[PDB]
């Protein structure tokens, strides 16, 4: 089972190892629950761009087969309903509530907000660092960022998400085949509490709009219901929440990790706009924030691939991380190297194979203009800032079944 494989120990600091095992003695796997994981760069590719019609989200009868605790589990229940789990004409209404605050042009207006955060935690940062204090650089800059980039664009106080910044990463955890039963549980419970917090921030924003995207959400929703129903609202809320802000985290939890770890890449961030993305770009080939995405797709036929057949109506996941470092699209795929990137579109190799850990199709990450943004603005500045920063130790991961999270990125002056 590679889900299994994929949540021990063993594997935990590099699965990329087990990854490569798999796209070339299983690459088209079937789980010991049935769930099947395709780990090859062309079959993820396709199976994201088929997702319309070769795949689609669980219907009510998918989801009592696949899922029988759903009737349960309020995190499941809560996930069937977002945008993720649709496709159009629903997925199309979906997206456009919430699409214009995530355009190129919407996310340019957050960055001086960007900036403003980003020099006023170094300046903290510095001051802590100057006197040989070891900082933990994931909770005092890494999280912090984006959770308040995102708190502005959301509606949320900066006291909200800090509040709920616990909750997340437990209902985050039990969104993967892998999750334990108390963890489902946990899910569940802290599924709750973020629902309760929306009930509260829903009437807040009805009687007091502002200029956030859960204002607009909840007049559209008071305005028309076949727009936006009570279950979509909710789902919605909960999911951008979700999505807001831990992957983005761990994007530069991983950069200054992959700044720290190769110098000589490290002069791509001293150059101008292009060379700087081209360095982001790669941080996100080389270690997806998500190996594998929760979100289910149903197979509508029996699909035969090679010598195996996925039976319709089966579960399947794709393995975006392994894909990165798949050779049959990205050269030499264990070295990191900013050059794959520079000079082209965003995600696209010069060769013309894509990144995929923001996935790909109808369900392309929302949000990848919003982490790429903030990357560019901060993650130049830290290395200016502090050219002779050190790890202290090794980093702390945040043991997932599936998400390339950190507890800790302990770093101290030289
Ligand atoms: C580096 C940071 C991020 C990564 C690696 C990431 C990853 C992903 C992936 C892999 C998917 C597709 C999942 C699938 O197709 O199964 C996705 C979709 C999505 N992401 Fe991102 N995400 C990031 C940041 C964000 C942020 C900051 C937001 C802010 C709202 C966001 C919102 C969304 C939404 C709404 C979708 C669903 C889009 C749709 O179904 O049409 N993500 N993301
Ligand atoms: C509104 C939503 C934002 C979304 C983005 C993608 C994200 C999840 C699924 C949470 C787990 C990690 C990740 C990266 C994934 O795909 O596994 C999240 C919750 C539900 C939907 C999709």
């Amino acid at each position: 089972d590679a889900f299994a494989a994929l949540a021990a120990p063993e594997n935990n600091s590099n699965p990329y190892e087990y990854m490569r095992w798999l796209r070339e003695h299983d690459p088209v796997h079937r789980s010991a629950s049935g769930i099947f994981l395709l780990s090859r760069h062309a079959d993820i590719y396709w199976a994201l761009k088929a997702t319309g019609d070769t795949f689609r989200g669980p219907s009510a009868g998918d989801l009592a087969r696949l899922f029988p605790r759903a009737a349960i589990s309020r995190s499941l229940n809560l996930l069937a309903s977002t945008l993720a789990m649709k496709e159009p004409p629903t997925h199309t209404r979906l997206r456009r509530l919430i699409s214009r605050d995530f355009t190129v042009r919407q996310i340019d207006s957050l960055r001086p907000s960007i900036v403003q955060v980003t020099q006023t935690r170094l300046g903290n940062i510095a001051s802590s660092l100057e006197k040989g204090h070891v900082v933990n650089l994931h909770e005092v800059f890494s999280v912090v960022l984006p959770m308040l980039i995102f708190a502005e664009l959301f509606g949320m106080t900066q006291a909200d998400i800090f509040e709920l910044a616990a909750s997340i990463r437990t209902i985050l955890e039990g969104l993967n085949p892998h999750a334990s039963d108390e963890q489902l549980a946990a899910s569940d419970a802290a599924s709750l509490e973020v629902e309760r917090y929306f009930e509260g921030l829903i009437e807040k924003k009805r009687r007091e709009p502002q200029s956030d995207l859960v204002s607009v959400l909840v007049s559209t929703h008071d305005d028309d219901d076949d727009k936006l129903s009570d279950t979509e609202l909710i789902s919605m809320l909960w999911g951008i929440l979700l999505g807001g802000f831990a992957t983005t985290a761990a994007m530069i939890d991983h950069a200054i990790l992959d700044m720290l770890a190769f110098p000589e890449q490290r002069r791509w961030l001293e150059g101008d706009a292009a060379s700087v993305k081209a360095f982001i770009e790669e941080v996100l080939r080389y270690d997806a924030p998500a190996m594998f995405s929760s979100i289910p797709r149903i197979a509508q036929y029996d699909i035969t691939i090679g010598d195996v057949t996925i039976p319709e109506g089966a579960d399947v996941r794709v393995l975006l991380a392994s894909g990165n470092r798949d050779p049959a699209a990205f050269p030499d795929p264990d070295r990191f190297d900013p050059s794959r990137f520079h000079g082209t579109a965003p995600g696209m190799s010069t060769y013309g194979h894509v990144l995929l850990s923001f996935g790909h199709g109808i369900h392309f990450c929302l949000g990848a203009q919003l982490a790429r943004v903030q990357l560019a603005e901060c993650l130049p500045v830290i290395n200016a800032r502090f050219p002779h920063l050190v790890l202290a130790g090794d980093p702390v991961r945040e043991p997932s079944a599936f998400l390339r999270t950190f507890r800790s990125l302990p770093v101290r002056l030289d």
